[PDB]
């Protein structure tokens, strides 16, 4: 783990190794987003968002009660996520932040994930595998 | 200080000492209620929303800057909040909190205020001066 080792690492910051791409889903009716999300993502979570170009975010959604709002749709029956749960506004990060303070983020204290922001918007989703990535280099 | 045996801080949450009228600020363009923002409440650091129908928690500006942008504005000359500093809200609170997970995000990190949330919409603030009040009562 961090901090003790040849100290050029002490330099770097939160944008300089954060991934660009971005797990989105807009604040719409479009089941169709949400088919593109699932398919082409995976792992435990996704952000859900205004519009895909304000950039503003309310908090995430799981692939279990998203692909039931899909199951929802494929019901015998002849998006709205706030009917059932949305989760809680998390931490952020801002771009400029260094190492030192993310892991105290994340460690000595119970968070799993983090989005990187800026004043209203959405850069990316960091995870724990980006950050010990970043540790060792 | 922490509180080391007989304590009620386990049955007492962030939503019980909620306090609700707030320095907070639209993003409009006028500046003549901007001048209800310099007095109608005491305080260092102002609440910046996406709209006075949204109030979602875009960022935090302290007095210095709005006051001199007034004086630039009322200047001997014959809105724009968006170039001096600002920053995002940098860390948010939900009513279920304990009192008890509040002071650790408060005292690890040195910060000195913070706001509830919810998902978007703020409900109120809190400062050094709530907890050191409600950890003794």
């Amino acid at each position: 783990e961090l901090g003790w080792g040849r100290h050029q690492q002490y330099r770097v910051r939160v944008e300089d190794i954060m991934v660009r791409d971005v797990p989105h889903v807009a604040l719409s009716c479009t089941f169709r987003d949400l088919r593109l999300a699932l398919h082409r993502t995976k792992g435990r979570m996704l952000a859900l968002v205004e519009s895909p170009e304000s950039m503003i975010l309310l908090g995430s959604i799981e692939r279990s009660q998203v692909v039931a709002l899909l199951g929802a749709q494929l019901s015998p029956a002849r998006v709205n996520f706030s009917d059932c749960k949305i989760d809680p506004a998390p931490f952020q990060l801002v771009e400029r932040t260094s190492l030192h303070k993310t892991h105290t983020i994340f460690s000595l204290l119970g968070v799993d994930h983090a989005y990187v922001t800026s004043i209203g918007r959405l850069i990316g989703i960091v995870t724990l595998k980006e950050l010990r990535k970043a540790i060792e280099g």
